[PDB]
């Protein structure tokens, strides 16, 4: 291959069934772990091989570089963004904004419009970058309690253009 690839990954059922995607699952939880170090590494092993969790992850040479944890929501109209990582040393490259990019493609394709994340304050600005506001246009009641919450995390939301 010798270029980046970007892999819609997770756990179906069982891990065990697909080797490669397994690999790629622990090299993610281990990317998140190192990237949220607050985060409990069970909780991010958890969600990650939870089978209502998928992972859009960032493949250079078999290598997972980066990935966002996610769920979507489709009867709600949104996806909850889980994590969100890239490993260090691929860090400010633009590959934190092609994942996004990415993500926002295949959601498109999908007609889910709307992302809502708990970003630490530390991140806010990416989360901003990528669109994202502290503005919530999605109702509460469609989101308390299917989305998770996190301590001293501010909740935001990014609302897709479909368009052009
Ligand atoms: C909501 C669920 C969560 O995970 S909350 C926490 C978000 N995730 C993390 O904090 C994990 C640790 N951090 C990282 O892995 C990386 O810093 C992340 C956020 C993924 C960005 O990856 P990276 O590959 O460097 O992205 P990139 O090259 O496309 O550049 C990011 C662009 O956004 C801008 N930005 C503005 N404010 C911030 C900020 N507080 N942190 C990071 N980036 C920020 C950058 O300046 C950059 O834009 P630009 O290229 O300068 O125009």
């Amino acid at each position: 291959s010798g270029i980046i690839e970007f892999h819609v990954i997770g756990n179906s059922l069982t891990p065990k069934a697909n080797r490669r995607v397994l690999l790629w699952l622990v090299g993610l939880q281990n990317v998140f772990s190192h990237q949220l170090p607050r985060m409990p590494k069970e909780y991010i092993a958890r969600l990650v091989f939870d089978p209502k969790h998928k992972t859009l992850a960032l493949i250079k040479d078999g290598r997972v570089i980066g990935g966002i944890c996610f769920r979507m929501f489709p009867t709600q109209g949104f996806t909850e963004i889980v994590f969100c990582a890239v490993t260090s040393n691929e860090q400010v490259k633009g590959y934190g904004t092609h994942l996004m990019n990415h993500l926002k493609e295949y959601h498109i394709k999908h007609n889910i419009l709307y992302f809502l994340t708990y970003a630490d304050e530390y991140a806010i600005g990416y989360f901003k970058k990528q669109g994202f506001s502290k503005d919530i246009k999605v109702p509460k009641s469609r989101y308390l309690g299917y989305i998770k919450d996190y301590e001293g995390a501010t909740l935001m939301e990014c609302e897709l253009n479909p368009r052009i």
